[PDB]
């Protein structure tokens, strides 16, 4: 009849506990905050409204995962996992009794298979770059993946070693800097386990998700970070979906070769600073006196924002470590900050596959050099001073 | 000190409106429940807990204004007309330049620019003769020219409430129950009417000239498109989204050359606004139940899942419309009768509805589109009956 106590990190179900988030009993609730990241808003107004009824329970018949991921030895060992639940995607089958017990028990997680059709692949196919096989790729140029949407499921006491500060002072910080949401972040420390109104990711897996937790089979994988103007709009002034694109294209030949391939889509828009805060940067980068150069790429985006980048990389690997991953054959990536996060967690990198200098946009040198100046991987020659200096950037129209 | 500047929602001018304080500089000037940014205030909170974000830190907005010029327009002040964003959002370094050298920390909650877009899809309606390049909307190489702005959600609890008929108080109740607690100034503060929720926004895509949205006599082609990432840019092929997506930019392209002008809204709304996990959750559903994966089955899969087939609320897609001056659409690149009915009902002249042409409908996305015409969404001709939804159209999973 009242709330069930969670243990993180421990190396069963049972013993770990459910994240109760829903708001049908309150007394069952064990978290703070509520779960689908911003949607409870819209949930709050399907209610306010009349649509939904404060007391709907999902039925989850049939939607358990089309793949069987886990668990693994990573789920259960200290710190490892801390910014989403490795439980999440199994709680109809893991917590069964507590269902039917009556806590109201949500998934965060949610495993099921697509055909993917990008453009970009049909294109690959007809420039004899890819060829289907009738498994993986098929002639209509349909990939064949297993996805999984992920929500965030913070445990606060790991997120603050994570970031080396005290479980107090960030969830003080975490209250005062959204204007206060959640007071209970200070009022009850007793809460260990935050669900934040914020996006999560998406997986995608090329092949077999259990070889995912196999070193011994060629991993391929990007991380890749929401950029909206470019990964739907194809905006030439970034690199972004030439880099998804590209890594989707490599993933698809990572398992026609026998590995297996993944590409993990964060939702982390601008950095993390949002898009209203990314476009001005923009905008003061082609008015600047000068022009737009590469030399003052991260300044503009420092005077905007205080910062160059608040993504955060430090709570990326937990997918990988969450799917097993414990070592990436080819990571279709560049980002020293990636790059540092991931073999920091001990998930060693064997190839860095940067982005070929015939996919970068037309408007993209300013960032793409910017990025390598600043420590970014590539095999080739890093930008100086001087070549940093030129003008690469169009003008505003 | 100061006190919190007063907001007057809908006033006629941006000085008697005020200006939405929602930092957290000085927590005396505050006026709105919330903070910018929508979810990416907690990326800034753990920046700041992080030490590497000064709490103290402001923008220095020099060169960001908008590169187009957005209204002011009559909507900006007509009672209840936009609710869900800050007109002035765009604007506040110029029309609140006052109170910022006054010492009020104000930031936008709208930036407006320009880019050169380039789609695959775009790409090959020109190599297949659907388009031609002019040099000026449209160059050689695919890429559109475009001005877009990105709106971050500022609501007016009162209009949000009218908007919804049902009272402030209710709203305001039920907004902090249903996400355990968010926000308890919601039921603390009612002297507080604006709230800045951790919710994504929209983006808006021009084609063609921004003033031209405020003339009826130039004709706009119009899509309003709720985000579906697995879409949008992965493009699996159970769902009819980025065909309707790239659809629309295609004929906002050619309207804009024809000498009209073209507006794509991209509205952050992932899976009806339930969430990408639901929505997976009800994919499988579909395709495990008896029967197979049908179109006379496919609401009731949501339903069983969420409560409801649909938690977008239409009602308030509209205020963008409101806030670029729009007052017709010519060309209305969409189906929904939810948006459709909420669009006409704030006052906007729809013309001409453009359904999404058949052979443009992915190989599983016949479920979802004959399910949705069956349920009203708009279509030139005939609806399928009881038989064909019955129809077992849907992909077996691997499939
Ligand atoms: O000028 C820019 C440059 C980058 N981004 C954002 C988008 C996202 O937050 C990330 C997009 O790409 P990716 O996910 O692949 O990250 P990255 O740091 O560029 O590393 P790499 O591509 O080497 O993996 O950068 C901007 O908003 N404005
Ligand atoms: O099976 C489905 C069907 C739809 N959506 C969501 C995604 C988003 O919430 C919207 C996709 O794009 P759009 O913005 O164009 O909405 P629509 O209702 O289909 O109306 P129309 O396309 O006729 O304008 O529907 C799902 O999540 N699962
Ligand atoms: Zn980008
Ligand atoms: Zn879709």
């Amino acid at each position: 009849v009242g709330a069930l106590p969670i243990h993180w990190g421990a190396p069963t179900a049972s013993e770990r506990g459910p994240v109760v988030g829903t708001t049908t009993n309150r007394a069952h609730r064990n978290v703070i905050g509520t779960h689908s990241g911003s949607y409870s808003i819209y949930r709050a107004l399907a209610v306010a409204s009349g649509a939904l009824s404060r007391h709907h329970k999902a039925d989850l018949t049939d939607t358990a995962p089309t793949n069987i991921i886990g668990p693994y030895p990573q789920w259960s060992q200290p710190g490892k996992i801390v910014s989403l639940d490795p439980w999440g995607a199994t709680v109809a089958e893991v917590f069964a009794a507590e269902l039917a017990a009556g806590h109201d028990i949500r998934p965060s997680i949610a495993v099921t298979k697509a055909h993917v059709i990008l453009p970009e692949v049909m294109e690959a196919i007809q420039k004899g770059r890819l060829h289907p096989d009738g498994r993986f790729l098929l002639p209509s140029g349909a990939a064949l993946v297993t996805k999984a949407a992920i929500e965030p499921v913070w445990h606060l006491p790991g997120v603050a070693e994570r970031f080396h500060c005290s479980e107090t002072d960030l969830r003080r910080v975490l209250f005062e800097e959204t204007g206060g949401m959640y007071p209970e972040l200070v009022t009850r420390s007793d809460l260990e386990v935050f669900l934040p109104p914020i996006g999560g990711q998406t997986v995608y897996i090329f092949g077999d998700a259990r070889d995912l937790a196999d070193p011994g089979v060629e991993l391929t994988a990007r991380v890749h970070d929401e950029c909206n103007g470019s990964d739907v709009f194809g905006s030439d002034i970034c690199t972004c979906r030439p880099y998804l694109t590209h890594a989707i294209e490599e993933c698809i030949q990572g398992a026609q070769r026998g590995g297996v391939g993944l590409v993990a889509y964060s939702r982390k828009e601008g950095r993390a600073l949002g898009e209203v805060t990314k476009f001005l940067v923009y905008n003061a980068r082609k008015r600047q006196v000068g022009g737009d150069t590469a030399d003052q790429y991260f300044a503009r985006t420092e005077c905007v924002a205080g910062v160059q980048d608040m993504r955060f990389q430090e709570m990326m690997p937990d997918v990988l470590h969450w799917l097993g991953v414990r070592k990436i054959h080819r990571l279709v990536s560049m980002s020293n900050m990636k790059y540092d996060a991931i073999t920091g967690s001990g998930i060693e990198v064997v190839e860095r596959v940067d982005l070929p200098a015939d996919l970068i946009p037309a408007d993209a040198r300013v960032e793409i050099d910017a990025k390598m100046a600043a420590g970014y991987f590539t095999p080739g020659a890093v930008p100086d001073a001087d070549e940093l200096a030129k003008v690469k950037g169009r003008e505003l129209d």
